[PDB]
């Protein structure tokens, strides 16, 4: 009569059966130092077939695509994350839904945004570009940080799954968040979205409380340096629509009780830290994101909104 009700998600549970999959079968395989044209066009495929065979945690009926497998490997290679890290961020615990299909894994390194068949698409276009891009800045990058992509299929029904690493903390928690585009017209948060703790912000809201960010000259000179051949980067691959992305943590506030001999075992690599003398002691995430890149569940010229963001950006400063 009404739909079926388990206490595990048939879609999540085949991506870690998947992912587990495509690491063991990729162990195997010598990661090549060279990335050849094919490998940006290369996939891998399982479809799994069992009859009256049941399983509890897993269904019957059930594929497993990975895109572009050596390319993704070596991006994780340049990011500074070993396939074993990845593996066990993933699947070791099961990874937290936020708000449609938005993961971030137990750990909080990784997040696993759901997306279309035309986002997949958008993904191959730039894939190549992309990892050349990677490979002149040596990963040191504020645009997004791509480790997977797979596609589940399920109830003969097919997910798109992106992996990315985590724009905000491995465990301290963000207090205040914007979406910033520094658009000519005007952009502000529903009197829907203020009503949630954590509220998407704006470039009006972020104007209206006169919010600052106060990290020094130096740690200026160099998120501006790098934001710019980033935004450049796009202007090439003539994208626009795009936004810094940024968190704020008040160390005061600080973190929830379960954050003696401990060490952070992972680096938050778009975090920033206030520079001395500065109204509120803070850490700031900045990266950039669009309406497919966006930790949310998916729903003028190039140079001009470039000229125009890079405005608006070296001004929350
Ligand atoms: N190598 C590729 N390069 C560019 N776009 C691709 C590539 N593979 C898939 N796409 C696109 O990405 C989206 C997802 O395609 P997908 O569901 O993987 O289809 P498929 O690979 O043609 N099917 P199948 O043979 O069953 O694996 C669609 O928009 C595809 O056309
Ligand atoms: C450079 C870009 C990150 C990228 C890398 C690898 C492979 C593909 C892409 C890409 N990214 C899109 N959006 C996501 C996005 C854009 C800007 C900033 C942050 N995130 C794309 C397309 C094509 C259309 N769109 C909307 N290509």
């Amino acid at each position: 009569k009404v739909k079926v009700f388990r206490a595990a998600d048939p879609l999540v549970g085949v991506f870690l059966w998947g992912v587990a999959h495509s690491i063991n079968e990729l162990s195997q395989v010598p990661p090549p130092v060279m990335l050849l044209p094919d490998d940006f066009k290369a996939s891998s495929k399982i479809k799994v077939n069992n009859h009256l065979f049941h399983r509890e945690n897993l269904p019957s009926h059930f594929k497993f695509k990975e895109y572009c497998p050596q390319v993704f490997r070596n991006l994780r290679d340049r990011f500074g994350i070993d396939d074993q890290d990845y593996l066990v961020s993933l699947t070791r615990n099961p990874p937290s839904e936020s708000e449609g299909r938005f993961l971030i894994s137990y750990d909080r390194t990784l997040v696993i945004k759901e997306v279309s068949s035309e986002d997949i698409a958008d993904m191959h276009s730039n894939l190549s570009n992309y990892h050349q891009y990677i490979v002149k800045c040596h990963g040191n990058t504020l645009l997004p940080q791509f480790l997977g992509m797979y596609r589940v299929s399920v109830d003969n029904e097919d997910s798109y799954m992106l992996v990315m690493r985590n724009m905000f903390s491995h465990r301290l928690p963000v207090h205040r968040k914007y979406d910033l585009k520094g658009s000519l017209v005007s952009r502000e948060a529903s009197d829907k979205e203020k009503v949630k703790e954590l509220p998407t912000l704006k470039d009006m809201d972020f104007l209206n409380k006169n919010q600052k960010v106060y990290i020094g000259e130096e740690e200026k000179k160099i998120f501006l340096e790098k934001l710019k051949r980033d935004v450049e980067f796009l202007v090439q691959l003539k994208i626009m629509d795009y936004s810094l992305l940024l968190g704020i943590h008040d160390i005061i506030r600080g973190s929830e009780p379960e954050e003696p001999g401990e060490f952070e075992s992972f680096i938050d690599v778009y975090a920033i830290r206030s520079a001395e003398g500065a109204p509120q002691k803070e850490v700031y995430f900045m990266g950039l994101i669009d309406i497919l890149t966006q930790y949310d569940a998916k729903k003028v010229h190039p140079e001009q909104y470039a000229k125009r963001f890079l405005d608006f950006i070296t001004n929350i400063f």
